[PDB]
């Protein structure tokens, strides 16, 4: 017998017929191609199969849901690739396109996707794609809106108050639950630096800050204190001279290394 | 007197030595010097203590109603006369030890302020404060001091009691110590410079404050209200109140 399964001195055997994509020892339909290269729209989001064929889909990235021949897009914003439905050659191993589904140039934005990502607090931007298909991306920046809170320096503020300006660091809108990228100013104020995890405890507004220093400079602090200790148990006893205005004696205050002056009066403190 | 039978003038050179002259046939005795060193009675003249004297001692001779007087003898001193021995060439004026440039005696003429050479001190006047020892002082002797042997006091050097910014006074503003002596002192500016004294009486003393944890020379805005200054020590800043 013979197989007679052939496409045109000593063949298939099929992916055509147990379809009319293309036309079906030396003693041995047609090919309808309407349709073999579909361009997909700006609009276009699903797409079905001829010939009960597998769409292999060679994409920027994974926006398709498919299932069988029929498949779909999923918010595919910027997305270009081809959707190529194929038949396998059970004897030979070969695959045949049936039809391929075309995007040479990326798709714009789809209404009713969201092109923003929470991860972990920050809020970032979908470079590629939307929903659950969206492509993560450079940290969404500030452009305005009524701001819940500011994370700078790993501690959280929701005023102006004690901070060199306002809005500062990551802040978080009352629309989203991320935050957003506002500054990239420095923790390390006149040589000291706004740490989480640091040396002494100072507040900035209504928040409790730590800092550590990083030169023992004659500098100031770039917060007020955390808490005022008073001695009422340490005592204190000291003796005065009368002396001319900022004119001091030879002794520097033992403890203070400095000459304690005020008006007509120079001291030295003596603490337990 | 040989006026009588030569009226011509007589001529008689100063010796280094010479103090006592007699003018003849008792003619008046006319000095033109450099100063007065001269001690005249009637025709004689005492030379007191001529001590680079240089000058003419001419007996005029005169007679009325006509006031004509012929020179009878010229005493005659062209060069300066050494030093006179049994004259004192040093004068006190006040408290100062002052040299005779010109002169000795009663005849000294003044000049600068004597300058000590060596000796030893009695003490050491310096901006009307008496000191006898190097103690607290920026150098010694200074000043005007006086010797052992003398009453008056001899310039050692011409320092300044203002410095840096403090002047010692005899009447001042604050009392003050320097070694052993109490020193009055006035400010000549407000500027944050030492004082060239010791505290003449110190004072003991209540005392209340409040303190803070801070980083090593790092302060907070407010200065301690009294002594306008970041009150810092280690890790600590202090607030003290005085009531
Ligand atoms: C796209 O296809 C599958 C989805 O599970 C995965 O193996 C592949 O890594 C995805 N591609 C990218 C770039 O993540
Ligand atoms: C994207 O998600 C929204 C709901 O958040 C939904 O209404 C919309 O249909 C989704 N778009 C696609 C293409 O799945
Ligand atoms: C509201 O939330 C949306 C989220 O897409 C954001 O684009 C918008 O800017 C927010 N509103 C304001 C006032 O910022
Ligand atoms: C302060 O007073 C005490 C008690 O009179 C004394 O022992 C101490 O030396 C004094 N300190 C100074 C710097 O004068
Ligand atoms: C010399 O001293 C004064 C002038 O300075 C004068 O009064 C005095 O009579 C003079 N001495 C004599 C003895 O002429
Ligand atoms: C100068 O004074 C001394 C001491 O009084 C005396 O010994 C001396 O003779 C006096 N000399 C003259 C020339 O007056
Ligand atoms: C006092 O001593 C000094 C030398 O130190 C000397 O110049 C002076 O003439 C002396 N005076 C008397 C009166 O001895
Ligand atoms: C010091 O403490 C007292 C009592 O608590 C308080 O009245 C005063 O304002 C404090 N001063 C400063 C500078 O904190």
């Amino acid at each position: 017998y013979s197989y007679a399964i052939a496409k045109n001195p000593l063949l298939t055997t099929d992916t055509m017929v147990i379809c009319t994509r293309e036309t079906r020892p030396t003693s041995v339909f047609e090919g309808q191609k309407q349709g073999d290269t579909v361009e997909m729209d700006d609009d276009f989001e699903f797409g079905l199969c001829p010939c009960d064929a597998k769409p292999i889909v060679r994409g920027k990235y994974n926006t398709t849901l498919l299932n069988g021949p029929a498949f779909q897009m999923v918010c595919p914003i910027g997305w270009t690739g081809t959707v190529s439905c194929m038949l396998a050659n059970r004897d030979t191993l070969d695959t045949a396109v049936v039809r391929t589904y075309r995007r040479s140039r990326p798709f714009p934005y789809r209404q009713g996707c969201i092109t923003q990502k929470v991860l972990g607090e920050d809020l970032y931007d979908c470079i590629l794609g939307g929903n659950w298909t969206c492509v993560t991306g450079d940290q969404l920046q500030y452009s305005g809106g009524s701001i819940e809170s500011c994370k700078w320096c790993g501690f959280k503020f929701q005023r102006s108050e004690g901070l060199p300006h306002y809005p500062i660091g990551k802040c978080r809108l009352k629309n989203e639950t991320g935050y957003r990228l506002v500054d990239n100013t420095s923790c390390n104020r006149e040589g000291v630096a706004i740490v989480p995890q640091g040396t002494v405890k100072c507040k900035i507004g209504d928040t409790t800050v730590q800092v550590i220093a990083l030169d023992t400079k004659l500098g100031p602090m770039p917060c007020k204190p955390y808490e005022i200790i008073s001695s009422e148990k340490t005592a204190c006893t000291f003796n005065y001279t009368k002396t001319l205005k900022n004119k001091y004696f030879e002794p520097r205050d033992s403890y203070f290394q400095q000459y304690m002056l005020k008006g007509e009066y120079q001291y030295w403190f003596d603490l337990e």
